[PDB]
């Protein structure tokens, strides 16, 4: 039995995780949902508790703690350990009855819970790409200390890449470890992109495109922030850096390719030039499930891929003139140091300004470029706690710098 | 240091094997070519011996044995073991210095050599699909006795399938064994076909196609027999049965799909419904090389796949009305017993009759159908020697029956 905790159980990753766990458990009892953790959605956590009956419930916000306790009394034959805040999260991470932790929380609490999952030598199914981009050095250092911890990628392209690898090789290394690509005989990565809603726009059309245009065309339904990143292709820019850190692939060996059908989820070229790819309908249940079953697979009742019906798969190179965020991401990654931290932080601000109709499409990349140009490389801290503080300081500086650039031009 | 013998070294598979070995050896000294074996092409063998300097040379035709001995005296610093006939082939197979044997021989001598390779517990890189189709039972039995012997598939689609698997699971089993698909979590196979030259033709157009029409294959120059099989799609029919035997995949779980670009070489759907596929330009060096490097990969200098340039990949269902050979292959496979032997043997005759303008396109399938309808299931011998004799008897019976049907019509 696979003992799982879900952090951010009411968000998109968390709900998809529970959906595929539910369906797989109908076929064979494979998963024990041991713990659920949410910020403040007490009623939604209660409904999940009633169905899954986890040993642990944790809610971050103290103001709904007593309500959760009273709601849980209604459930028959059920006496969970009901916990609160960062201390509850740490208790869940340290439990000997939990093997795998799904991190479906964004922002700092995602990184913080990832840190504690790694410190307790757990398998960590990580969906939060911003944490890998911003704090990749820190995660690498931490995984080198806590040698039985493993990050398994959930981001769909990185799951695809991971699924293209021979586990006879993967098991002799792990993600975020130096020489991962060499041990797995990886030569090059094709990183697939939907292209986003603006993929066919002219430069003149891009100049005054708005957030409404990005949001009101959802071919895949997803959150506002990632939708804007998909529109600018900064999502793929971040994913390039995510690929570099997860798999130790050189930036010159990562190619972004626009695959509008979203069937092939990414491809790995090996040193012999044979290419392996992973394919399915766009459905986050497969990447999430693989993160929890790896190195095995289990039966699902998902719709089988009908390739004949799909009929055509297409690929083209993205235009860097139309999607300058892609170039900025490569430049930041190649520069190294804390430039990825700065890229991510400045994008956080610029994305949100565009989302709220404060700046235009090309202002996004302008702001990010200016913050990157402003940044000065720092000596990388040797101590993990100092390094974390350094990352947070630079993240905060870069957000403030982006906001300051906006305030001056406004 | 990979120790390899090449059987049929001057044929298409043999020459491609030596080509990729040559190129890979320039990058790193990986392969020692330990033995070369040919029928009667003494000059071509001498030229290969000059380059590769194998410990063993064998020529099947005793009439050119002394000629080979005299030619080989011209090579400096080289004192090989020079053998002849079946006795030389068997001595090579029994050598402790040889680990892997590439079988690039068609017809009976290919099967006989495969048998001896298996009896000596070697890794056998096998492209001869007709032998797997015709004698799969016998090969399975032989592989159960000789526990360290392994067949590694070289047929491009089956190499593709094999490359899509997790070697952590493959290493717990081996090809042409019961439960291979269960151990590897395989649910279903997409078996890719070029579709040959006739995909867009009407039934009335197919009625009148000639072997000259059939020989103009859209993607690939290859031998006349396989070119005719590609035109009728009996090539894919035979490969369906090959898939069933190599990977223990049920016939209901093998889907033939027409992929005219011949970039994706086949796909494996796992029990979670995730699909893995292998891709490269049409080039037999990749399947041959993997058969010799498995479970590892080595560096090549092959042209990298340019997916953006390829641009489009297409997939559609084959029409069984237009390509009735496909249906006959499934029927023979599903029926089991020696029906695959009969299918292969009758096709051998019908293919050749069509190639030499003696029958029409739909006569190929008509003849095969009539022979299959005339066969009666026979009790399968539990004795290995009697089983091989049954297979030979039924093969011969089926060829004669096909010829008799033609004769009585003609
Ligand atoms: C599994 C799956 C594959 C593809 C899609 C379509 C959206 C792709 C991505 C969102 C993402 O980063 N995922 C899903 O990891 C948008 P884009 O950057 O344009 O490729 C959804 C779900
Ligand atoms: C490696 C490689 C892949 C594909 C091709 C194109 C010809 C495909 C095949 C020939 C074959 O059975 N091979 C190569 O195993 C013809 P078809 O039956 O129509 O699919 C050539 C070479
Ligand atoms: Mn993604
Ligand atoms: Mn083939």
């Amino acid at each position: 039995p696979i003992n799982v905790a879900i952090f951010g159980s009411t968000g998109s990753i968390g709900t998809n995780a529970l959906n595929i766990i539910r369906e797989c458990n109908k076929i064979e009892n494979v998963f024990n949902v041991k713990a659920l953790y949410v910020n403040k959605s007490v009623n939604e956590l209660y409904e999940q508790a009633r169905e899954f009956l986890p040993e642990y419930l944790c809610i971050h916000d103290k103001s709904v703690y007593e309500e959760l306790k009273e709601l849980v009394k209604n459930i028959k034959d059920y006496k969970p350990i009901i916990l609160c805040g960062d201390e509850g999260m740490k208790e869940i991470c340290s439990s000997n009855s939990i093997d795998k932790i799904v991190i479906g929380i964004d922002s700092f609490q995602g990184l913080y819970s990832t840190m504690y999952a790694i410190m307790n030598n757990k398998i960590v199914a990580l969906a939060n790409k911003e944490s890998i981009v911003s704090a990749g050095f820190f995660l690498k250092k931490l995984l080198n200390i806590h040698k039985n911890a493993k990050i398994i990628p959930v981001d769909s392209e990185h799951s695809a890449i991971f699924q293209c690898l021979d586990n006879n090789k993967v098991l002799k290394t792990k993600c975020l470890q130096d020489n991962f690509s060499k041990i797995n005989n990886i030569n090059k990565i094709f990183l697939c992109s939907s292209g986003g809603p603006f993929q066919n726009l002219t430069m003149d059309e891009l100049k005054n495109v708005t957030s409404e245009n990005a949001l009101k065309h959802p071919k895949w339904k997803m959150g506002k922030k990632i939708t804007i990143d998909s529109a600018t292709m900064m999502n793929k820019g971040l994913e390039v850096i995510e690929t570099h850190f997860l798999f130790d692939v050189d930036y010159n060996d990562i190619e972004v390719i626009v695959h509008k059908e979203c069937i092939i989820h990414s491809c790995v070229e090996f040193i012999d030039k044979s290419v392996i790819s992973q394919m399915y309908y766009p459905d986050m249940q497969i990447p999430i499930l693989y993160s929890l079953t790896w190195p095995d697979r289990i039966k699902t009742n998902l719709k089988p891929l009908d390739l004949a019906q799909v009929s055509t798969l297409t690929f083209h190179k993205p235009s860097l003139e139309h999607f300058p965020c892609i170039k900025l991401a490569y430049q930041a990654g190649i520069k190294g140091n804390f430039y990825p931290t700065v890229l991510n932080a400045s994008n956080e601000i610029a994305n949100n300004l565009f989302l709220n109709n404060k700046i235009k499409y090309f202002d996004i990349s302008s702001i990010i470029s200016q913050v990157l140009e402003s940044f000065n490389s720092q000596k990388v801290s040797e101590n993990s706690e100092d390094l974390m503080k350094q990352i947070l300081q630079i993240h905060s500086w870069a957000k403030d710098k982006a906001t300051d650039i906006y305030n001056k031009h406004n």
